């Protein structure tokens, strides 16, 4: 007995992965946080993001959130805004799909669609959502505030609080090494600082995607983000506020085509459906199972369900003008 | 530290419907059956039907399930398959929803799209998915199994043995009454055997949408459908095998309006989206806890999410056709 949609908020499942796991001789689970009640692992920045703002009085209710975001930020923070009584301004380019706007607008948000730009543009989504958030707690009574996902450290904090606890406990301290990909960087950042604080041998690696910065800057100092990758929800540019101190064990860059293959075998095999960044997670595991070796626990994270991307990660055509693999079943 | 996908189905939290609750001066709570791995309530027949086929011998690894639905139980049907080995052959009537037909595609089913028909008609995706198992049986030397799911009685099972142990023992012995819709009959008729045994005075209420022909056989003796209903996965012309003995203590019938009043609201004001069935079962649940007085403790089901429903459910041009209420916020 829950009094809200936000107490099944965390609290996720590890699910063995069994391909993963024979061929590298470990145990390597997945947390499924897909299932949570805003079917990704962004519900728990969310609820740490929204309920901080609440605790130090900048939102009263019918209050508003800002955001920069056309991916599971702002269906996390629109599901927990209006659980809580708020409401959701998204900054979105104007450009994105009709798909993801419609996702967005079904739960209750308010699209502020803009022309798309780079990070370097002040009028970029991200950086535009701070300015506006300014602008409209002069003329909201109840407040407005910007989430600034990748800024605050909030993120970070729900991470150590809670996930990190939670893998803790459900493999019963037996965890030997944590692996994801980085968006905010609240995730793989959090996650280590709550993992390393119960056992400071636990080994932390980072899985990046082409297009991201984090590898080369963690393995060889050098400022580069080559490439491309079609996954979402993941590929940062900058040392973000989340990821400051931060430094990982082990580091691994996976191509779109490594990360694909795993993908579509899982559904195959595993009866699991998930996300571009799961399939980077995933072979980010194998990865650092392999330089363990056997007979070691390895986690890592099923960020959100494939379903959202079927027009681009599950579409032969798109997938075949990329060079990229294309699931057996949909030939 | 799960074994597969399969664990994580059931055991799905109550979540408390503050505006139900504060309506009829109750407890009212919705069984979160979204948070199964397949998205809905048909994750539990799924696992039970595919088990039971194989403690009889009838399907081994390679083996195929062919089932006539509308959509989710082929959506868990094909998981549970894919995570045990198994292919799917899904027989789906043109008129479902494109979500779950996405769904199925991107989960590996073999989708076979058949006319809408009546029952009463032979080439009814159910009654055509019977004999395209017997076909299939001839030549599929690991097996070919119906599903069956409106009259195979394990899908019933499932929800006496998990559903309602999970809210008996999740309210504290304390649940009052059950509502909920029939497609199947599994979920209502199981849960109310599970509850009943638990304790025999129980309340139980059957929410049936226009078009359905059960409230009018419990209330007349006759089964007699008029009017129609855009919802899904409900909506029984027949006593099937699931449905055998089961007598509700109360029954409502629930126009599509008030169904989606009800949705529309729990969006805006809860952070719940919802699929059509669960609009049909709180206005169940409110109409029970109005026949059963203030005080007592009601649970109902809240079968699926709202996204699998968007391009009907959530569109305005597609709900003014229908001359039907359209969400507020969708402008």
């Amino acid at each position: 007995m829950f009094n809200s949609v936000l107490d099944t908020i965390g609290n996720t499942p590890l699910i063995r992965l069994s391909k993963a796991s024979e061929l590298t001789g470990c145990d390597i689970y997945g947390k499924a946080e897909f299932l949570n009640p805003g079917q990704s692992v962004k519900d728990r920045a969310a609820l740490y993001i929204i309920r901080d703002a609440e605790k130090r009085g900048l939102l009263r209710p019918g209050g508003v959130i800002v955001e920069g975001t056309a991916g599971n930020t702002g269906i996390g923070l629109t599901m927990v805004a209006k659980a809580l009584g708020y409401r959701t301004a998204i900054v979105i380019p104007e450009t994105a799909s009709q798909e993801k706007k419609d996702a967005l607008r079904l739960l209750g948000a308010e699209l502020i669609e803009v022309p798309a730009a780079p990070y370097r543009n002040p009028n970029n989504a991200v950086r535009l959502s701070g300015r506006l958030a300014e602008q409209l707690a002069k003329t909201e009574p109840n407040g407005a505030i910007w989430a600034n996902q990748f800024d605050n450290t909030v993120n970070r904090q729900a991470h150590i609080e809670t996930t990190a606890q939670e893998i803790w406990r459900d493999t019963s301290d037996q965890i030997d090494g944590f692996v994801a990909a980085v968006g905010s960087g609240g995730t793989l950042a959090g996650t280590a600082i709550g993992l390393k604080e119960r056992n400071h041998n636990i080994k932390i690696a980072l899985a990046d995607p082409h297009g991201a910065a984090l590898h080369a800057f963690y393995t060889t100092g050098e400022l580069k983000a080559e490439g491309d990758s079609i996954t979402e929800g993941i590929g940062q540019g900058r040392i973000t506020a989340n990821l400051e101190g931060f430094t990982p064990d082990f580091s691994y860059q996976i191509p779109d085509a490594e990360a694909l293959d795993i993908l579509f075998a899982l559904v195959e095999e595993e009866g699991l459906c998930l996300g571009g960044s799961s399939g980077i997670n995933i072979a980010g595991a194998i990865r650092l199972a392999k330089d363990l070796g056997p007979g070691h626990t390895i986690v890592t994270v099923l960020c959100d369900y494939g379903n959202r991307y079927q027009s681009k990660l599950f579409n032969p055509a798109f997938l075949r003008g990329k060079s990229l693999p294309v699931p057996r079943w949909l030939e």
